């Protein structure tokens, strides 16, 4: 198992524009294209990304290379953030996996409610942060992934994911 593996679980890969959870419009391998209620606005996004005519489609190969450039995106955004890279930078390398795959989820800026985790965290306070990360509205929308991403912070293995 690797971030890649774990996300690739949690988004799952559709090949056609599709709406999120949020309902807003993505494609591949949870690639958001755009926070407007318009399809041609997702549309136009999508073929700026590709950099072809898409069409609302793309192949295998274009998602996996979308999702490459995310996972990347994400580690960096972590890094270049004040308040994440200590975080993460005290941590072990199942649990920054476990980091990734909520920034890549939420953003930067979703990740902001969860000060206090972080802190905990950063204290190695496992199962304090567990427990306050539940009490989210991330947690409430999103419960099944939550919980995993929550177990994988907690016990610091692969668990959930088997
Ligand atoms: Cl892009
Ligand atoms: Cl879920």
């Amino acid at each position: 198992m690797n971030i890649f593996e774990m996300l690739r679980i949690d988004e799952g890969l559709r090949l056609k524009i599709y709406k999120d959870t949020e309902g807003y419009y993505t494609i591949g391998i949870g690639h958001l294209l755009t926070k407007s209620p318009s399809l041609n606005a997702a549309k136009s996004e999508l073929d700026k990304a590709i950099g072809r005519n898409t069409n609302g489609v793309i192949t295998k190969d274009e998602a996996e290379k979308l999702f490459n450039q995310d996972v990347d995106a994400a580690v960096r955004g972590i890094l270049r953030n004040a308040k994440m890279k200590p975080v993460y930078d005290s941590m072990d390398a199942v649990r920054r996996a476990a980091m990734i795959n909520m920034v890549f989820q939420m953003g930067e800026t979703g990740m902001a409610g969860f000060t206090n985790s972080m802190r905990m965290m950063q204290q190695k306070r496992w199962d304090e942060a567990a427990v306050n990360m539940a009490k989210s509205r991330w947690y409430n929308q999103t419960p099944n992934r939550a919980k995993r991403v929550i177990t994988t912070f907690r016990t610091g293995t692969w668990d959930a994911y088997k």
